[PDB]
């Protein structure tokens, strides 16, 4: 039974100013084959708000384990641009050791709820060096999404975290695993609506992608179980929902939702992260609070952990739940060291939630790493 500690004082990756300045947002987290920290995030330039302005995605790097940075940004968007890059969704190609991270270009400011992502588009950002140099694709009209039931689809975002390369499946081996969500679009009114989540992968280190079926809607990250099984986790209110592929992405039947007990989450939903270790899953993520006027309901943040036992089939005992925060906790993900250590980014705060300031102080949220050890 492995049994994790924060093996460290925890570090301060991104700290975010004044609401009206610039906040840090969504953070993902992936470790090269080299064993260098990349940690990605959503820079809200103005305002806190989704959608509300201008976004650049920002990227932090730690060639030891965080004692020392380097930052890069990654989009640089003029300051006339009203566009919204949003969800860094990254996957590294254990092969090549190339990194992928994806985003979704929204133009959505002032525009009504149903057509601010109309004109999402999908943009994939490479590195072949480690995360020195980045380049720049536009999959937007190259990635098809099938015609399901008459009706189109688009990218809706990614997303948010991580993707995964199955390295345990023979049947799909190697295959890179980009957690999409679609958009079901309505050509007479201009709007788009949920259209559900699927997998885009790639089995030529990213030279093609290819898109499944979607299913369910909402937040989520996916990760590989011992048995090649794609194992994923979307955020609803009050609950987390199980969503499993056993063909490689290109179908999503299974699905159950987990009681809050077992994986407790915010009334009114946050996003959250899981991985895979020897043979043991893990989801990690705010517990949920009981919101006030002041602070939202996203407190707590804590990790679980569950073992495989019939293929792909866990549970979270809530006894091994280990709380790694008590106060404000928001978006994470996770990545694995070659040290066999666990990489943890999360959104902290220092009130028991989030604020819910219009405008909120310098160090309203930071993203903090964790580094456990077993």
């Amino acid at each position: 039974e492995p049994i994790w500690e924060i093996a460290s004082p925890t570090i301060t990756v991104f700290s975010s100013k004044a609401s009206n300045d610039i906040s840090y947002r969504v953070p993902a987290i992936a470790v090269t084959k080299k064993g260098s920290i990349l940690v990605f995030c959503e820079a809200r330039y103005g305002t806190w708000q989704d959608k509300a302005g201008r976004t650049d995605i920002l990227m932090k790097r730690s060639t030891d384990k965080g004692i020392t940075w380097t930052e890069k940004n990654l989009t640089n968007q003029a300051t006339s641009s009203k566009l919204s890059y949003m969800d860094p969704t990254v996957v590294v190609d254990q092969v090549t050791g190339k990194i992928f991270l994806f985003t979704s270009l929204w133009d959505a400011v002032g525009k009504e709820s149903a057509k601010q992502g109309y004109n999402n588009r999908a943009i994939m950002y490479t590195s072949e060096d480690d995360g020195l140099n980045w380049t720049r694709k536009d999959l937007t009209d190259e990635v098809e999404i099938g015609i399901f039931s008459g009706a189109t689809r688009m990218i809706g975002s990614f997303g948010p975290g991580s993707g995964v390369q199955m390295t345990s499946s023979e049947q799909y081996k190697n295959r890179l695993i980009v957690p999409i969500r679609t958009f079901k679009v309505n050509e007479a009114a201009g709007t788009v609506s949920n259209g559900g989540n699927t997998a885009m992968w790639s089995d030529d280190n990213g030279g093609t992608w290819e898109t499944g079926q979607p299913n369910k809607s909402g937040e989520w990250m996916v990760t590989e179980a011992p048995d090649g099984a794609l194992i994923g986790n979307i955020r609803y209110n009050g609950h987390r929902q199980n969503y499993v592929s056993t063909d490689g992405g290109a179908k999503w039947p299974s699905f159950s939702d987990y009681d809050p007990i077992a994986l407790p989450t915010p009334a009114k939903g946050c996003a959250g992260s899981v991985i895979v270790k020897d043979g043991w899953m893990y989801y990690c993520g705010a517990k949920g609070i009981i919101e006030t006027t002041a602070h939202d309901d996203r407190g707590i943040l804590y990790l679980a952990k569950a073992k495989f036992f019939g293929g792909h089939s866990h549970t979270f005992d809530p006894a091994d739940h280990m709380v790694l925060y008590d106060k404000a906790a928001g978006y994470t993900c996770m990545a694995l060291l070659p040290d066999g250590d666990m990489a943890i980014v999360a959104e902290l705060g220092n009130e028991p939630g989030f604020q819910k300031l219009s405008t909120r102080p310098a160090e309203w949220m930071r993203l903090e790493l964790f580094i456990l050890s077993t």
